[PDB]
């Protein structure tokens, strides 16, 4: 009867950055979008719908982004008779006895001849920042985490999290009131979005529906297990095929938690990042080698470890500059080892710091 | 038209899921559609026409999906004068003295400005939200089994039957009254659709027109070879070309029956699927190897056989997770061996269980 | 000119299937279309314009299919003032003092809000047969034989003739009055269309303008030698360039006649097709091998030669089934030898029987 | 005298085919178009603007093809007040006290709701109906010769000149009053257009402003040196970059002159083309071989030299049939040697005849 | 807050070529565009917005190129009530009591049915020069220098500066009053634009906000350190990610200064460019070779060293022509060595001369 998930709890807290994970088919996009229409229609505000890849937007049904059922549930009795024409891709409806119309053209949705929704893709939006969106209060990131099942080969954009942040500034031109919604159908570690936020996924946090951080709040949406009527043939048929049943809870199936271990010796190499020094230490073992990733706040006790510097300004003394060509030779193999859970991190905090560094420089990795 | 086959017998039985096989050119889709207009017009209900490949829908002439002949035979004495305009894809007709219009625009057909028929393709079925299709009582899947002659290379969607079920669930939002029609011009084993239903095609079931199961009914429609008027040149020309003539009776030409043999020895590997354990056992022979595919209800007697688990959550203890990248290597040859009839299956029931597993994970 | 060729002679004979070859620029498409308008306009009948490849239809000018010059020549004095609007793809004209309008949208042409012409492509026609073209009296297959000059690489559909035959049956359901027009700018052997008809192209048949078979008629159009006004500079320039001049007579340049020889020995393999047995025999010669393609009506004297069966139902006993993966292994090299004029055929009738078999099972080109 | 080029001199001669080369920035297209309007407006005549590649037309601004300035210079005081609407591409002006409007929509420009200018691309030329163009008196081919600078990689259409001739015949239907204009910003040998015309570019012809041939006239337009005002900052900045300055006189920089030498010995192979026999003769030299391309009218003295025939119909007697797929292997290396200036040609007449043969069958594959 | 940068100072000086570097987020394009409207509306003048790649223009929002705020800040009280319709991209407003409308369709913006702004891409600009813009006073090049971080793969157009210069002459035909603006978010050496202008970037010039050349003036805008509101979550998040924070001051982070050294010995090869001869000299060293790029005013003392000449017309006698195939064999490796700072340059002036040569003939 009532929509399972609502964005209200997230809106009530002070934080303005919300991350919603799991519960695909629950209409997260339906409810997040649904809440805003109240604002978009009469507060002279617009919304930007963000997708990672430009291909995803072209396939998206823009005529159905705002649907009659959506208007009817959020406005209810206030919503009047609705007489849309699908050939012309125009919707006419009346609210409060006042006529309004929605028409979807190109990548924009128009309400009473005013643009309320912008459809832009991160792969294309990043390439031009001269664009300017005058009034935007809501940015929504849908399917923000890659799902291997839906898409066999999908690669996160290069230095993705930084590209997104720069896009925020262009969309949000020093606006006090701005909201960001990130919606993921599946949640797992080792993505750049988690690295940027700094959130580390753990089963305990999954058990607790709500987790609180300083900058953002992440809420976990789990679709209630419903007694399935076995008199219905379609329900029985879905039950016989297990691959169908398992799809519902696949979101939190695997979180890709990484290994943790402590190693006393000093790293083979150091790289200075974020007023910090990252080091990798190798321990020789009979079968091969064992790799340990560490973070050092200071260089005390590490006189002779070579230091690589990514940034030109911060370089000083003997540290060697790190160029695009150089970082591949030294760190290509180390990055591949990082992506897979083949390495030991001293603590979860160090894993986040390393994630920020790795996902900034990750590139290509196609057929390698 | 509707003379040979009617869906009325299927509607008369209790089951709500129907599989119709064979009898191409008999207007199966015409009559399933034909019966439903009765509801679509006046019971405030709609229908969805489902095709596997988006190409099948784009090329389909949607304005003629509902034709005057159809309207006239199903409404009969009620049907009045009919004045259609083809340019705007509008039909004007009166039933019971009430004027109505059917307009087809884009992938939807409207009856009195209400959508009664939706045209959607299974390849695109993903990213279709339930709000787009409010009221649907009928889903019709046409040409559900691949035909080798019509299309040279056509591949069932990866994990297709699961894709279909999600489409069922999205379209049918806990609706008690829902009907599924699966219409196939040709019937043969080794497709995912038969596997999903759990139906195994056999000549005995083909001779008996109707087979009932717990969830569905499958009815086989075969048109008897009709005397061809040899005065018409087009008919005369078709007779001279044999590949065309054999196409008429192509539906049940080959049912792809698979080999069956039993091997006592224990399997080489185990993979846990569907609350069960599937194993492949190899018997060495002078020329090479002989393959036996088995199903184990339980692990009794199989202490140390390695177990691969498709699902991460259910995995436990010594079972090693099987991810898609690591999976290809192990089961590539076994999947090739399954698709080509090169392995021995213990029984048809195990063959069906293996079909579910294979077609869920198949990749070309 | 438009008055050069007329389909009238073809219509006068009883046969309903016509194959027109050669004479590029003679307006075969213009006149075949021209004859029908009387029917399309006033007999509540429609026409289907069929092309092999979807590329041919998308590039085709939908608006210019029916032109003012066309309407005027076939209707003449009956044709009234003509006031077309080029922007919106609309034509308004009056016939017998009655106003009519022709509009072209997407792949259809409409006359008085009724669809008279359908544009559909054979490559896409196979995917869907449930479509309903309600009333069709005319089906036109244009540029039915591939010309390498116009199109460097063009591939016939796999099992093409059956795709076409299925399309005939889908378009023409229950119609006593139906006409098929096949129009080729160039005529040559070794195409699947000729194989399906059973017609074998020969220089003698080209000399006689008209040939009659049981099912169809083939008429050969050769453009009469025309006096070239030298005085015109553009005419003088075209003469200097031979590739331009040779294009005019390109239709019958090469008819791809195949070699014929008889070999007594029995074949290496047999394949059963059309209640007959086709065989290939190899004769070893010092330089290499010599291939002979034969047809046997019966198995008498061929006890132990292996027999391949294309169709599963008819297969029996010692015959080994021929699957798609199998025929490529056995017959890929033999099919290559057939396409290139490298084998000896016993007679033209066996060549046709072999052509039907090859083009039914032919491998899809690599790409 | 008159620093501004006009097509009047070209129009005065009898010939109807004109090739204009060089002088980029002189407004060749501006004046060729400009001269015709009197006919287009009041003689019920249309013009066709032809470009090799569709890309050139799509980027082209069709509205400004006919501009107010163009109208004023040719019509002058006779031209009245002009109040055009740029949004809808509708211009408003009166001539001789009669109001007129020119509206540009899609690939056509309409004058008083009548089409006077057609914009069509040679790449897209296929499947255009002759009837579509009832009356066309002017065909203008702009940038007809490829310029290496404008486009890093640019390819002439396969068998282009034959493609052009088919398009000429379709547009023109025994029209006595028909004109062909070919405007090229750069002139050089070894293109199919020169091969088709039969024109061989030579510096003497460039020094002589005007050249007449049987079918056409070629006029060379050279823009005078204009003392460049240094006061403009843009001009001084251009001076520092030399690659920019040389572009103005780039047209006649390189004419691709081919080597000429005569060789007495008889050829190695013969191929029959155009009722003629082409031959390639090789002279052995210490470093390698020397190639001489010759043309023979008759086979006298050439008894046993093999003859290849491209066309099956004309084939006869001892000639061995050569098919398009087989033809390339035999002549691939010889064709490569022709395109790069590495062979000796008997005369310019033979060089053109070889060009016609090569450009008809030259093909690239991968 | 307040526009950190305004174009008025640049407009005040005589020179007509301005190069603006750095200060991302300052609305350089916002203020340059804003200043011109006074001219575009009432001086019967137009403007051309230049982007390197056509991809950059298609993604650009033509309706938001001119925004109500920009209108409001530059005209202020003069601006009246504004009620635009975004559906058709038509704005209506009144200035000085006179009603006007600007409608943006395709790649053009029209003011009172007159085109004031043209959107063209440099990659496509070459192929069509016949296009004639009757009145153009402003040409603006935005993001003129490539930024490696924002765009993964970005190529300077081959011979870009000449392509731009040819475009200048076509757009500006005999116009005395013309202004060119070049706005770059990042400033670094080794781009063709700096080479074409002849400006050599140096940190000393970065400290001084304004640098004056003869042909042009270049102004450097660095966005002053502003206290970041740490109540805003987005600002708090950016501080944690260092790569994001550096982006604002990334412009002048690295200028790619090249090494400079003089070598007396004569070069291996000479290439004549701009009535001068560039030479590369190799000194054999144990690890490998050391490359020195030099400029010679005359050939005295270099009688027999090979000379490559780029232009055929100027080529004469012993000079060897430099063709597309020939320039790949000799100079492919030398160009790779130039792009990376692996070579020694005699002076900064010679480096610019080598830059003119390299970026004119470089191929990717």
């Amino acid at each position: 009867s009532n929509e399972f998930w609502t964005p209200k709890r997230l809106l009530e807290t002070d934080d303005r950055i919300f991350l919603v994970v799991g519960g695909r088919g629950v209409g997260k996009t339906f409810n997040v979008t649904g809440e805003a229409l109240d604002d978009l229609f009469f507060n002279n505000v617009s919304m930007v719908y963000l997708r990672r890849l430009g291909v995803e937007i072209d396939e998206l049904e823009k005529n159905n982004f705002i649907t009659e059922e959506m208007l009817r549930v959020y406005f209810g009795n206030r919503f009047s008779d609705f007489n849309a024409d699908e050939s012309k891709q125009i919707m006419r409806f009346s609210i409060d006895g006042a006529i309004h119309e929605i028409k979807a053209i190109r990548n924009k949705i128009f309400f009473d001849d005013r643009c309320i929704v912008y459809f832009i893709a991160l792969s294309r939006a990043g390439h031009v920042k001269s664009n300017n969106y005058p009034d935007v209060k809501y940015l929504v990131f849908d399917e923000v985490i890659i799902d291997r099942s839906i898409m066999p080969n999908a690669r996160y954009i290069r230095n993705e999290f930084t590209v997104l942040l720069n896009l925020i500034e262009t969309i949000k031109r020093k606006r006090e009131d701005f909201y960001l919604f990130m919606l993921s159908n599946v949640g797992e570690n080792f993505n750049p979005i988690f690295a940027g936020l700094g959130y580390y996924l753990t089963h305990e946090d999954i058990k607790k529906g709500f987790v609180k951080r300083e900058d953002y709040c992440v809420q976990f949406v789990e679709n209630k297990q419903e007694e399935l009527n076995m008199t219905d043939p379609f329900v029985r048929l879905g039950a016989k095929n297990r691959d169908f049943s398992n799809s519902k809870t696949n979101a939190f199936e695997n979180i890709r938690t990484p290994y943790f271990k402590h190693y006393g010796k000093k790293p083979k190499l150091l790289v200075k990042y974020d007023r910090q020094y990252l080091g990798i230490a190798e321990r020789k073992i009979p079968s091969g080698l064992e790799y340990y990733y560490q973070v050092y706040k200071t260089l005390d006790g590490l006189e002779n470890i070579t230091v690589f510097n990514n940034n030109f300004d911060t370089l000083m003394e003997d540290e060697v500059f790190l160029e695009e060509t150089q970082l591949k030779k030294k760190f290509k193999t180390y990055f591949e080892l990082f992506q897979q859970n083949m390495v030991y991190h001293e603590s979860p905090e160090t894993f986040l710091e390393w994630s920020k560094f790795v996902y900034a420089l990750k590139l290509e990795h196609h057929h390698h």
